């Protein structure tokens, strides 16, 4: 279509000439006026998923980081996106290291980031999520989409599970899950398990039934997902592993960026994690692992260097649920969603699978 070919072309210039972090808010500011494309296209019924009881719509979503404040819910989903994960937000806002604070490699199609968790905040953002929610309630194209909040610790925070159980009393009554982003198997423990107990005293200390007090798109508590850093040795990720299932966690999201990457010259003396192409390798690996150390009981959220249909069958067939895409969005554009969808929806029929579910973990 002339809409999404418009602005790829857009893109493209921008890639070229334009600070990423300049054009990433450029573009949020032109999804905030609503005119991006939409794709109001069906999603095939075969490639439909869950985690758990929550269902989705397509398997693919934007990862956090993306609209960090979600400032602009509505038009990243209507891109075709079954759902999306804002944040991080901390529970004061934070500006962050020091600008500019990301660089791209096209060639590679990598990036590295030290934003160093800049976002306006809890309160600031949630009300901005509430303010989605109430637009949810008016606009077909946005029923039975997912939003998903990623919560963490202030910089120099007293108690991390207060940072925490703050944003959770603050935003939880409008997620539909949670995503815990922080490492040690005795403090995680702690964290899951008191994240899990404030999102329940929420049922508890409101004196509505749930259809008034889950103002999110399950109409139920939200789920409590981890997201896990690729950069741990064997015996660390048995360690997390056996938490998880003493837990009883959601899901677990595999994975966030990486430092082991070096081979990229234009990083050379770059600081920060690296994410896209270069870490689709080792997030797969990473998923296979804590696929089996967990037993396949933890549903899993891909996340890494997914830029194709193949790619993302990959992840599938690693044991992953659903996947979530960043660096697709920059390199590839408004079509990514589309594109991917229609590729997938193609190498699952060529591939002999009756739907994605039956997909899940065969390799
Ligand atoms: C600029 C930038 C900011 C990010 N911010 C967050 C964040 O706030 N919270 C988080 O869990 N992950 C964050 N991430 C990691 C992404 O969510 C994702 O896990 C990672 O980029 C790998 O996906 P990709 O290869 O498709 O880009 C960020 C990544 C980038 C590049
Ligand atoms: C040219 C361009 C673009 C870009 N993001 C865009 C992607 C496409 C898109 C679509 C809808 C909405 Br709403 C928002 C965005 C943000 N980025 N992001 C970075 C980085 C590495 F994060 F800095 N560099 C970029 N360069
Ligand atoms: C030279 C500028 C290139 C961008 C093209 C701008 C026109 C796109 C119009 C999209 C319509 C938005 N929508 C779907 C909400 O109607
Ligand atoms: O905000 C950041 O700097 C950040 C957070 C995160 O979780 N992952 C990442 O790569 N960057």
């Amino acid at each position: 279509n002339p809409e999404f070919f418009l602005y790829d072309i857009f893109l493209k210039f921008c890639l070229k000439y334009i600070d990423g972090e300049i054009c990433h808010d450029l573009f949020l500011l032109l999804g905030k006026y609503n005119i991006l494309p939409y794709d109001t296209s069906n999603d095939s019924i075969y490639a439909c998923t869950n985690i758990k009881h929550l269902d989705f719509i397509n398997p693919f979503g934007v990862a956090a980081g993306f609209d960090k404040n979600g400032v602009c819910i509505d038009s990243i989903l209507k891109l075709g996106f079954s759902f999306i994960e804002i944040g991080t937000i901390t529970p004061r806002g934070q500006t962050g290291n020091a600008k500019p604070r990301i660089f791209r490699d096209v060639e590679s199609r990598s990036i590295i980031n030290s934003c160093g968790f800049n976002n306006m905040g809890c309160d600031k953002v949630t009300e901005n999520l509430i303010l989605f929610r109430k637009r949810q309630e008016e606009d077909k194209l946005l029923s039975k989409h997912i939003v998903g909040v990623s919560i963490g610790k202030n910089k120099d925070t007293v108690n991390i599970v207060d940072d925490l159980k703050y944003c959770i009393n603050k935003i939880g009554r409008y997620a539909d899950y949670i995503a815990i982003n922080v490492q040690e198997a005795g403090k995680l423990k702690n964290i899951i398990l008191s994240v899990k107990e404030e999102i329940d005293n929420l049922e508890k200390n409101n004196i509505m039934n749930d259809e008034f007090l889950w103002f999110n798109t399950t109409k139920k508590k939200p789920l409590v997902f981890v997201k896990l850093a690729p950069d741990l040795n064997q015996e660390q990720k048995k360690e997390i592993a056996d938490v998880l299932l003493e837990t009883n966690i959601d899901g677990m999201i595999i994975s966030n960026t990486t430092t082991q990457i070096n081979d990229i010259k234009s990083f050379e003396n770059k600081k920060g994690g690296v994410s896209g192409a270069k870490l689709k390798d080792i997030s797969t690996k990473f998923i296979c692992e804590m696929y089996n150390y967990t037993n396949k009981q933890i549903p899993i959220i891909a996340s890494g260097g997914i830029f194709s249909g193949l790619d993302a069958l990959e992840k599938i067939e690693a044991g992953a649920s659903v996947c979530q895409l960043y660096s697709c969005l920059v390199f590839n554009g408004m079509k990514s969603a589309v594109q991917i969808k229609r590729e997938l929806n193609h190498l699952l029929y060529q591939r002999g699978y009756y739907n994605l579910k039956e997909a899940i973990g065969r390799k």
